[PDB]
């Protein structure tokens, strides 16, 4: 009944390895609302992690879910196929970018997809090693915290993970890594650590999210993408967050002006259910014999209509372009408060992936983790759910729902921009 | 609309690596009936792969998840908690064998949930080897994928899975393997290639599930915990497939006289919902630093509430029971079909976890293999849909739902009499 | 000038990890004989661990490296050539076991022969993973002590060693590893974690040195050669011990009724010198690319005319001949020892590689590591330096040169006789 | 004899996977000079690879060998110790940079040196990754290899190396490389892939050898130090190349201001004679239990007394202030050579680890590898030994012994004058 009682009952029964954001606990939601066990009505601009870019409980999303709940919810695809699985499939071969012909295998989880979409550039390739950027995320099983760029608390004394992982520098300006120090880094490991031979694939965050929201060029994209050409190396774009719809464009490669041989994606794809997948090459795709691709409750049939149904709502609510203006709205409303707060020392993001960074004093060299905590406090405390990333923590997202109506964007902003205010004194 | 139609688009938009044990499209369900999209009727004796144990949509879960729908299906709960979450960790706790105080963690895949066992494992020990079985199946990560004992076809054309995984001998009489050889290759790995003190964790299926029904024995498990013991390392049980009472005890440790430190559970905790997680002693799961577990769609609240309502359904249905009962039916009439063929060497299996294993001319040497397919393929043909196992592709085992009508214990010998008898001509 | 205070100095300024077996400090020896700073004299019947096949500073051996001393040291074969290294390629291409074309590589140590040989295997069928067996020693480089079936105290504390070198399990009837179980274990490896694709070579002593004098027979090496051949492996026969003539043929293969792909050979190679090398198929080693091998002191020009030298004494003193003599005298001496002291469980040999294990009470299970380490203790005392090995370091061992005078052996039993009766006295 | 039909009895009896730098065979050789099969007399400046500093069989060095060769060559210290290692050991503990009690470890090859100085360190901190450098060398060995930044074509067609190996850079200003990318490299490490406390050594080359010839600063070392003092991580000074005087001091450490945990030595150490060691902090070197470091050949007598004698002409003959005169001649020779040849864009060195690089246009940018061959062949035209290094072939080193007489010091000068003006013809 109350969130300080609950979370004591957590702490008993949970292990502290699982944080905890927000001490709170959520009740019920609908599109950007959420009111916790208690009845307090929240701003939600986190969306179960970019989960919910069609908001809480869309009612077509859940009208489609009930309906399969009448028929089935699961038979495990490898024993006994289903239509939403398949259509689904179908639906993601010709929404990823790409002019060939794709294939989709449906997974559960990011972490899965990115597992799978590994496996099949080493059967494809007939090679072991894989390279990835500095600052990325991939999901939290042995190999993706291996390509996971960020070693605590992932595994602390865990030891070391999986080998064969090389660590290439994500481009990024702001910071002082040039395109060409990124495209430097992996020529490096060609040189030093493991050649073109030996590299499956190199997986990339279109716009790195965990990392900070930070985006790839398409002058970058496409330079790695020649790279990868000439090496007969399989680029692996992982779209679990950027993906369905965040940056403006379905998936972000399709801002790159490339296309990448296979795709991971989730989160937001199935508009708050369980579902994740791997869309590349056809003949890539196929390289893995038959019996080699599994998982018990791989694409759900709940989730594979929830999918169907969110990729419909995008298309008859124009979604992307909505993503587009909300971008835009959030990034005018930002600057505004930067203008009071030199702290606030970049506003960027590609559609609605959105994210300031914080600097003490304007120094791009002293990130602001202590305001950064301190502004998503005080969010919470006026009623808006926020969540920081950044290899630093000094870097604001935005992943409210594309849904959101326009007066929650002002409400939002305001609160945001009290949070600065009130941080001051 | 056929199911042949919907194959042919199938190989068009899936890859092959997705195996496809029965080239059928089922459209609905119904506890132990699934019918395909040309109207066909099937008994399920495969249940989703063990996923099934109160059936397919159970009527209380089905109304429990419809409920909930209503509130709320995603916020990920290391962001905002939600009750349901917390609800089924307190339960596993106490219902999960090991009279001491315990802690859970909820994740969505049971591979997902042997990745984090282990990553608690080494945490707790600062270990990073671990010892898992011949003929064990764990998932298809890559870590999970070297902790399974079968490279073919799971890990195939992919190159060497993860080091730092040791292969230890299951004990089974019936292929001259005994529990002092099992034991016994336990401690020439520690001679041979890892001492104990690098040594997390024994990972073992109380019962082998895709291994081939084979069932440690107390005295044998006894053994093991006294290993551990000995030299602090933690005795992993992965019961995904052998719990939520496939063996007539929630979890198979319980018939063991001795409780795992960990506990990795999934498929049928939530009849027909994804969800997954490890409850282990306390100060084991605590190790992990703050932060350091966690995943988008963990404890997915719609799964969390299934799993609970299927925790009732046991209680409420006396299923346990039922599945003794049940698993006792089936190994008398499958004992009555044997004594009319001589290539069924032996029927076993603890509470419903029932399996046959087919040999020529009764050969315990000559796995037959083409025998069990035919098997297989003649049960599709009468409306039975099975599944085999075993490293050598000769078991048959039952994974029909506890909730079975007592019509369909008899059809379903039944039709596999008659496929050994049309067989035999 | 006292061995104690040598010891003392030792402890001071050498690593305790470097064992001492004799806390003994040698000046000077000749042939058979050994004389310590004190001037006390001792028969030699460890030979620098079969590094002396013929003795100490044999006077042929002397008077090439007193030759080559004049003229040259070292230049770094790969830099600027000389013949000796080249002649010694080309004997060892006719020596070493094999009816095909052969091409021989010139490194230092064993450890480095093992380490290259597996790398030219690597090379040349396009794979990363090894199988090595239980109690097989093959050097103290990382890669080698993976491949060693020892963990302890070679690895001890150092965590684990590279991965992808599976254990299979060395034939050894006394202690109930049959043959069939040796087979056995490597299909294990190919079904549980390593599909014969992924393996480029099977290391294997033809007679295990530290693991205990275990010979393999022809049927066996034969199987073996087949399972190869048919997967397309790489047999590699580590002879760094049991070549150089110490089983009546130069190397033991020639005795197995097949040839391996891949030979390594070292310590008695040179009498006496840092010297060691790999000799195989010419077509398997050509598969490394030019440049790729190499090593500063490889094949150094004094170690080489010692080797060739070594090889014509072979010749002109017929030693593989009073090697098999030798071999007869010290079982007969020994099996008559046997027949008074129960603990003496087995007497076994091929040529002069010859031993004896003990056990407590003749109970085959009960290895007397205590009596054995006595016996060496106690010939200590009487003047005769032996060695130890076996995984449980029950085995007595005799690499006494193979140039010894018959009344030494004589003298040697009598020792070892005398031994026995007073400990068991 | 020919060298060219020594050069093919080479090619069919010897891999190609051995290079060939120069197609000569040497037969004797005497201080700097060196005469192959056909009486050719050659001044040799490369020393067989910086093994020869106090020339080819420096007189006093010789006696000492022909001294012990009367004696005894072979033991294995392990069985029987002798007074030649242990006197060795001693000298270096004290020798060695670090105002604390040392050990040594006396093994056979650079190789193992290094081997047995990450073995050590992994021991004494209980950790397992290690971090190297871009354009390191240390060792052929699977881990060596690892360590060494340079893949092809060491590794070709073998497949991936060795895993927890990380790269960082290697400060180098003349392209680009600062001291605070190159720290700033390690810390991306420790946040990206590994953590200190993962981390057992930072493995460096106190002057990179085959990298380049390229030195680290005392301030960078002293950040190094710093860094590693942090983290409990140890500080090993590859000195294979560097070491036994080559730039001036016994040890290039010396002159960095700050001093190392462990440090590897071989080459020049024994003048001509295969041996190689480890000297490190006493506590760190005793980690490894006893019985844990061991190898055949490790501290052959002979060898020990030609490092002893090597030790002793240093002192008597002022070499470590010659190589510093030496080196001043030859930079100021070259420096020379450069007005009149703009291809030569750098002329460096510490004592006399003296290289000059080539750049195509004097374009650092634009390494000239075909300028650089050419200079080779020229000089070895011309009579003169050379060798060249750094990732891209362009480096031209002078290893010439520190004994050299100013007429040949002139000579030499010349000839690699008219190499330049004959190349530009
Ligand atoms: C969230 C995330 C994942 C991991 O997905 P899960 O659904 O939590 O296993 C993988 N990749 C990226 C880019 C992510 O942001
Ligand atoms: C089914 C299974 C798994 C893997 O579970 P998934 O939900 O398919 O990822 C793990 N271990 C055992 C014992 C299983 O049978
Ligand atoms: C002695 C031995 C080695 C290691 O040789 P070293 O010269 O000490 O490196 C390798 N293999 C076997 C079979 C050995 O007995
Ligand atoms: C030469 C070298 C080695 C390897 O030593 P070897 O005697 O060839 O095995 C190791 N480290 C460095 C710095 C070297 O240049």
């Amino acid at each position: 009944n109350s969130n300080k009682e609950l979370m004591q009952r957590r702490s008993q029964a949970i292990p502290r390895g699982v944080g905890q954001i927000h001490p709170i606990f959520a009740d019920r939601a609908e599109n950007c609302r959420v009111w916790d066990v208690e009845g307090r009505e929240y701003l939600d601009f986190a969306g179960g992690i970019a989960v919910l870019n069609t908001g809480h409980l869309h009612p077509k999303v859940v009208a489609a879910v009930e309906a399969q709940l009448k028929k089935l919810s699961h038979t495990c695809f490898q024993v006994l196929a289903y239509e939403p699985y398949l259509e689904l499939c179908e639906i993601m071969n010709q929404k990823v970018p790409g002019d060939f012909a794709k294939k989709t295998l449906l997974v559960t989880t990011g972490s899965e997809a990115v597992e799978n979409a590994v496996k099949i550039a080493r059967a494809a390739t007939k090679r072991s090693g894989t390279i990835a950027f500095s600052g990325a995320y991939h999901g939290r099983t042995h190999y993706t915290l291996a390509l996971t760029g960020k070693v605590n608390p992932y595994s602390a004394g865990m030891g070391l993970m999986p080998g064969h992982v090389y660590r290439a520098l994500y481009p990024c300006p702001l910071h002082g890594i040039s395109e060409d120090d990124a495209i430097a880094s992996i020529h490096r490991i060609f040189k030093n650590d493991a050649a073109p031979e030996d590299i499956a694939a190199i997986v990339i965050e279109p716009v790195q999210g965990e990392g900070g929201f930070y985006a790839s060029s398409p002058a970058f994209m496409q330079r790695l993408r020649a790279l990868c050409d000439e090496h007969g190396i399989m680029l692996i774009a992982d779209e679990v967050q950027s993906g369905a719809g965040r940056t403006g464009t379905l998936f972000a490669m399709e801002q790159m002006g490339v296309a990448p041989d296979l795709t991971t994606f989730a989160k937001s794809i199935a508009g708050g259910f369980p579902l994740a997948g791997v869309t590349g090459r056809a003949e890539v795709m196929d390289a893995v014999a038959p019996g080699g691709l599994g998982g018990t409750y791989a694409g759900n049939p709940i989730a594979c209509v929830a999918a169907l149904e969110v990729l419909k709502v995008f298309e008859q609510e124009n979604l992307l372009q909505k993503a587009n203006d909300l971008g835009q709205k959030l990034k005018d409303g930002l600057l505004a408060i930067a203008e009071k707060h030199p702290e606030i020392g970049d506003v960027r993001g590609l559609g609605a992936m959105i994210a300031i960074e914080l600097f003490e004093d304007g120094d791009h060299n002293k990130p602001d983790a202590k305001l950064t905590a301190e502004i998503v406090a005080r969010a919470r405390d006026k009623g808006l759910i926020l969540l920081s990333c950044g290899p630093y923590y000094n870097v604001l997202r935005i992943l409210v729902p594309l849904t959101i109506e326009d007066a929650q964007i002002r409400q939002g902003l305001e609160i945001i921009s009290q949070c600065f205010d009130e941080a001051k004194q």
